C-alpha cells in the first residue's frame, strides 16, 4: 500500500464530472474543478486542466495524470507549510501518508489549522491526536473516510485500507 492506492481507494475514480461530497463539480480521483455551482464554469475548468477540449467527459489516463499532479501539489504544500512541514518530517513514512491525504482531501489551510492534533502528532501521542482528530467537521461529514485516516495516524500500519 502507499498514498496513491490509499487515495484511490478513499477518492474513487469517476470519468465524467460529478459533484464530491459537498456538492462541488470534481472529475478523476478526486480533482476538485471549481466551488462554482455553474456546470459550464466545471467543464471550462476541465478543458483547461487537460488542454483539449472535454465536453465532461475524461479518459483513465487523464484522469490518473491529474491524480498524480494532485499528490505531487498535496506533498508539496506540506513541505512549504511552516506548519505543516515540521510535523511531516517528524513522522514515519506510513502516517506522512495520512498527512498528505488530509491536505489533497482539505487542502494545506484547511489541515493547518489543527493545531492541536498536529502538536500532538509531533509528540507522538498518538491515541490522543486520533480523539483530538475527530473532533472536527472533517470527521463528522465524511466519518468512514476520517477513520480510515486517523486509524493510520493512530496505529502507523495500513490496517483500516487492508
Ligand atoms: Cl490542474
Ligand atoms: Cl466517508
Amino acid at each position: 500500500m502507499n498514498i496513491f492506492e490509499m487515495l484511490r481507494i478513499d477518492e474513487g475514480l469517476r470519468l465524467k464530472i460529478y459533484k464530491d461530497t459537498e456538492g462541488y463539480y470534481t472529475i478523476g480521483i478526486g480533482h476538485l474543478l471549481t466551488k462554482s455551482p455553474s456546470l459550464n464554469a466545471a467543464k471550462s475548468e476541465l478543458d483547461k486542466a487537460i488542454g483539449r477540449n472535454t465536453n465532461g467527459v475524461i479518459t483513465k489516463d487523464e484522469a490518473e495524470k491529474l491524480f498524480n499532479q494532485d499528490v505531487d501539489a498535496a506533498v508539496r504544500g506540506i513541505l512549504r507549510n511552516a506548519k505543516l512541514k515540521p510535523v511531516y518530517d517528524s513522522l514515519d513514512a506510513v502516517r506522512r501518508a495520512a498527512a498528505i491525504n488530509m491536505v489533497f482531501q482539505m487542502g494545506e489551510t484547511g489541515v493547518a489549522g489543527f493545531t492541536n492534533s498536529l502538536r500532538m502528532l509531533q509528540q507522538k501521542r498518538w491515541d490522543e491526536a486520533a480523539v483530538n482528530l475527530a473532533k472536527s467537521r472533517w470527521y463528522n461529514q465524511t466519518p468512514n473516510r476520517a477513520k480510515r485516516v486517523i486509524t493510520t495516524f493512530r496505529t502507523g500500519t495500513w490496517d483500516a485500507y487492508k
